[PDB]
């Protein structure tokens, strides 16, 4: 159970310097998606900003030093009206997402069955721990409620990382130092995201 039901009552609760919305808008057809930023989901901030390099990003990202837990809305009840808008003018929509687990794990789920079996077939061959989430598991991300899910299409991949995997790609991983500490396993893994989103959606 989340401390706030939707954007509005986060909002009305919190201090404005303790969260931050951040938006790049390229006319791609990708839209990537960050909505547990910051220190809600450590490191789903920097992936994102480094894929937003090529794709369209909406980020939205805890800024406490402690406590951003209480800033997390579940994809389902994430409202915030630059997200409606940006997921609203795109094709399709990749996801970000961090969850509690020391091994290394990347679960892939989303609408896109065929992309979301095709990316985790790529990140397996380039030597990544992914793993595809079919309708019925629990991270699959098909509600059309989805904030990822509400695009032209409605095609979206869920992308799940752990606590392990995230903590791999960089030297010191804390809100002040990730972005300053990406590692060579970052962009290895950014890279394979590159290739995937040049190759997969055209
Ligand atoms: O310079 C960042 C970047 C890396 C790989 C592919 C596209 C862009």
């Amino acid at each position: 159970e989340d401390v706030y039901q939707n954007f509005e009552e986060l909002k009305n609760n919190e201090d404005p310097s303790d969260y931050g919305v951040v938006t790049k808008e390229t006319g791609s057809p990708v839209l990537v998606l960050a909505i547990h930023g910051g220190g809600i989901e450590g490191g789903t901030s920097e992936v994102a900003r480094e894929l937003s390099k090529e794709y369209s990003m909406y980020l939205f990202e805890g800024l406490k030093s402690a406590g951003n837990s209480v800033l997390h809305i579940t994809s389902t009840h994430f409202d915030e009206p630059r997200a409606l808008k940006m997921t609203g003018n795109h094709e399709y929509v990749i996801s970000l997402h961090g969850y509690a687990e020391e091994d290394q794990q990347i679960e892939v789920g989303g609408t896109d069955r065929v992309r979301a079996a095709d990316l985790v077939e790529k990140l397996q061959h380039a030597g990544f721990p992914a793993v595809l989430l079919n309708m019925d598991h629990p991270h699959a991300g098909v509600s059309p409620n989805n904030i990822a899910n509400k695009s032209k299409t409605g095609l979206s991949i869920q992308i799940e990382m752990s606590t392990g995997f995230r903590k791999s790609l960089f030297g010191i991983f804390s809100l002040k130092s990730r972005a300053v500490t990406q590692n060579e396993r970052f962009y290895e893994f950014t890279e394979v995201m590159f290739r995937f989103l040049k190759n997969s959606y055209l």
